């Protein structure tokens, strides 16, 4: 039994804390739909990548357990019952890298009463997306804490295999950190959005603006017309702000590093 090595291995398979959940768009405007699918696409892409990383962390655990099996083979070839060649860790039964689903990425007038309706037929506070944003943001730190599971090499283990695992462990550890920064990246892109949406709600004519105009007894058509003109301008001006002020970026996280073949292991690799 090689408990230092099993510990490292077990550490490596560690359950990754849950990613952020589903969000829903706050309304039915074209802008909203376009920006929303892009954030959903970005998030989709990250989950698929973290799953791939889950594989690598697990491949490493297998690597270490394979070396461990190799070490026990060495002690077995200490048959003092029959009275010291290096052994290659069996990796012929270790899962390969989990493929990252090649899913593609989206990319992009009406009267004010209608616009108003659509807007206020939705969540004017965009809580699902604010929540989505909140979650992704927090996951940054979490994913950083997660990578700490790999940062430190098995204790009392030296040799080429042990340094091979170490370097691979460090690369995964750094990568989970970088994946954490991608969370912060998504969240800032979400924030760009919910803030812009918030400005639209704040500046587009409200449902009160609608009734106030529909229930007004207008002296003439000139008064009624000129009063409409101003709310159609106000509608269009806020909606173009929303369109420009909400355009956002595609999150493209890099594939996790993989560990590959281990060398042979020797007696005296592991502490007594």
């Amino acid at each position: 039994e090689l408990p230092g090595l099993e510990r490292k291995a077990h550490e490596c398979e560690s359950t990754r804390p849950e990613g952020p959940g589903d969000a829903t768009k706050p309304d039915e405007l074209a802008t909203t739909a376009s920006v929303y699918s892009k954030l959903m696409a970005s998030a989709a892409k990250l989950k698929a990548t973290f799953a791939a990383g889950d594989r690598e962390g697990e491949r490493i655990a297998a690597a270490i357990r394979a070396a461990a099996g190799a070490y026990q083979k060495i002690e077995e070839q200490k048959a003092a019952e029959l009275s010291a060649e290096a052994v290659v860790p069996d990796m012929s039964g270790i899962p390969g890298p989990l493929a990252i689903p090649s899913m593609e990425y989206p990319s992009a007038e009406m009267d004010w009463e209608a616009a108003a309706r659509i807007i206020h037929s939705g969540d004017t506070q965009a809580l699902s997306m604010k929540y989505f944003r909140d979650q992704w943001r927090d996951y940054q730190s979490t994913l950083e804490g997660h990578g700490r599971h790999f940062a430190n090499p098995a204790e009392g283990w030296a040799g080429a295999a042990a340094e091979t695992c170490a370097e691979a462990q460090r690369r995964l550890s750094t990568w989970w950190a970088d994946m954490g920064a991608e969370c912060g990246r998504l969240a800032q892109e979400a924030t760009t959005f919910v803030d812009a949406h918030d400005k639209l709600v704040a500046n587009h004519p409200t449902l009160e603006n609608v009734r106030e105009f529909e229930e007004t007894e207008w002296a003439s058509e000139w008064d009624r017309q000129n009063a409409w003109a101003m709310l159609q301008e106000q509608s269009e001006d806020a909606l173009e702000a929303y369109a420009n002020g909400s355009q956002i970026q595609e999150i493209r996280p890099g594939k996790p590093p993989s560990i590959g073949g281990l060398p042979a292991v020797n007696d005296g690799d592991v502490q007594a």
